[PDB]
């Protein structure tokens, strides 16, 4: 799925995920969030299954963004875990975890959970 | 926290996380799970906040493993999202999402959630 | 939102959630899953905010199903946590956690996470 | 596990969970959080597997708290999903989802995730 994954994707919030899938299972690119304490692009890296099952299952992948770039530092990181589903209406269906740096006393409240669906349109 | 994070960490299951933290916010290394459909080491990559708050908050980070290497392919990826807490008893406290490639009909059941705490001992 | 919540709801899988909202914040009813190790109806209970904010925010609620009834026992429980959003296209937007009873050795793998959206149609 | 579950439990934050397990699978009681926008006791309800496996697996259960009582309204609900593990050092091991009522624009950020372990001591 190297060719299927590589490219520009967009989620239901309007965010823009720009990724390149390597032959070796790497994911590299940039993310730009339409919401939250974010502006412009941020580095991302991640990994995907480069030899998925051939039975119609999706392709497992994940990636991370730390929310620091030249413009802002939100002292936080998001990880997306999901699967690519190929075809005419290709999708990446994810669940994510956003952790903010906290004191020990506040660590119970450190982590948001949600779900993003990415399309090529 | 480049120096604090770089090194060999171990979780409550006995898994071994070997990471290098780059000046630029990168995390690279290897993971070896003590449980599940895994053997030997797997590539990891991720990101961390290279300019954390100085008020005692933790350092936000995350990373991914796709569970393919030369030995096995578990058609799955885990993402850990968490924070590094420095000091005498340093820790990485994480929550994780493990997604398995599924058919559309089974996608409701595609994703495990859990929590790992990493120590240097 | 007692009147808004009480009734029959349906999710994106085809499952059927039948609930009554009490003046006191209680939720009682039945759930019938279209997927998984389930047949027929199962008891549910839960709670909702009976005095929500008046600024356009949603109404927080949650509920549980243990997957035992007269037909089957899946040795598992799901909890849905979410919010009711009223209006012409009313919705309950949830995230859920499904825990299966495991041995200690398998407890790392005990919990699925996902997301269901309920509509009145 | 009716007798095993019924009673007063305490988590790693110092919160106090007071529950009664019914023969029919019901859980009823009160919760008092040591942290967050909470004071005093709040109603809880939930469900547990009243006929667990006899192979050493844990007992699946869950419960909800809406964070409204006579003192405060935090416009939020938590659901805990987990398993009871009996024996000399009995435990309830949970993962939880806390949803706050939000506008549509903020709904991406509506839900915290975490994990609580309850003991009888």
């Amino acid at each position: 799925d190297e060719a299927g994954i590589t490219g520009t994707w967009y989620n239901q919030l309007g965010s823009t995920f720009i990724v390149t899938a390597g032959a070796d299972g790497a994911l590299t690119g940039t993310y730009e969030s339409a919401v939250g304490n974010a502006e412009s692009r941020y580095v991302l890296t991640g990994r995907y299954d480069s030899a998925p099952a051939t039975d119609g299952s999706g392709t497992a992948l994940g990636w991370t963004v730390a929310w620091k770039n030249n413009y802002r530092n939100a002292h936080s990181a998001t990880t997306w875990s999901g699967q690519y589903v190929g075809g005419a209406q290709a999708r990446i269906n994810t669940q994510w975890l956003l952790t903010y740096g906290t004191t020990e006393a506040n660590a119970w409240a450190s982590t948001l959970v949600g779900h993003d669906t990415f399309t090529k349109v």
